[PDB]
């Protein structure tokens, strides 16, 4: 897994991660990964959380 | 120096200070001053800490 390519494929700002940080991504090594993808409107996008 | 003409020059939204708050900074003495200045990236703004 090398996370420092997300930047290069979607124009976001920033990450926002719960348990872990960001650019401590590249030495910890899980189990599974999981990724989920849909579309929302603008003001729930604070209710992911 | 006299912080509130900052505002008056650069389109920006807010300061992000660390160790003293945007609003206290007409009262402290301080000894020396730097400024740096470059461009990045919208996403390489977050490194910047
Ligand atoms: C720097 O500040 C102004 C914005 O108030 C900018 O338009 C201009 O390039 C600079 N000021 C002058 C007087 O040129």
């Amino acid at each position: 897994a090398d996370y420092s390519v997300i930047y290069n494929f979607a124009p976001f700002f920033a990450f926002k991660c719960y348990g872990v940080s960001p650019t401590k991504l590249n030495d910890l090594c899980f189990t599974n990964v999981y990724a989920d993808s849909f579309v929302i409107r603008g003001n729930e996008v604070s209710q992911i959380a």
